[PDB]
């Protein structure tokens, strides 16, 4: 049909510039239809025996399940951290016409 | 069975008034139990031969799977773009009383 | 290398509740990692009117396994008596991150 299986991928980054550049390569390389950047996140995790807290930005990446591999590759290749967060969540339904656009926007995999 | 299959729906909108109103209109019309508005989000995508970027906000809408078509029709009717982002994600539980109030406060 | 995991959305009513609940969450070994999204605005129906209040959003990355522990932990340290805690199924990613996620949390 019109309309490949899709996902929403969260990826966090340390700063504003990083976020904007990653969104550019993702979209230019045609690995996602669309990227929302949520600025001014604060992140909390346990590392080196204390609780750590860092200023970060969240990228919300609408794309194909197909490309989750090409995407995840791509985030690591382009990312200040060694273990960069990237997790996909499945899109089950939506505005049909947008999901088609999502398909046409995206690399063939 | 005090609990119906539920979704998180994402909708971007182009400005602060817009989403405030979409949200009002959505909730009023009983098409979702609630809407979180995330403001100041930047959206990047490919459009007319290059990398467009727009200032928007994000509506995270918690409603029932049953209501996704009604909610998607509503969003189109009340939204500036022709092909608005509306995408659904399935909930695999959580606070059961939340999930029932979700059921209850929705049609 | 990798137990079934999830993202958990949870709103708190202010800057401070979030900092504190994110701490106490990560402190008691309950999720690998917590993102606070400040200054969101939450709109819902309540007592016959459209309510709007300012809030924050915790995005909580953990294993399905801890969902209930977590929920029950939040209800303990959460000033609302019916917190929004909903969960969406993680289904893919940095195989590495998922391992770190796994390797940062309990079983029960």
């Amino acid at each position: 049909s019109t309309t490949v299986p899709s996902i929403v991928v969260y990826v966090t980054v340390p700063n504003k510039e990083a976020g904007k550049r990653l969104a550019g390569s993702i979209i230019s390389e045609k690995l996602a239809a669309c990227v929302n950047i949520v600025p001014g996140i604060e992140s909390v995790y346990w590392w080196e025996g204390k609780v750590q807290t860092d200023a970060e930005e969240l990228l919300i990446i609408k794309t194909r399940e197909s490309l989750l591999d090409a995407l995840t590759e791509h985030v690591k290749a382009n990312h200040e951290y060694d273990v960069p967060e990237v997790i996909a969540l499945p899109i089950k339904g939506g505005n049909l016409k947008y999901l088609e656009w999502l398909k046409n926007s995206t690399r063939e995999s």
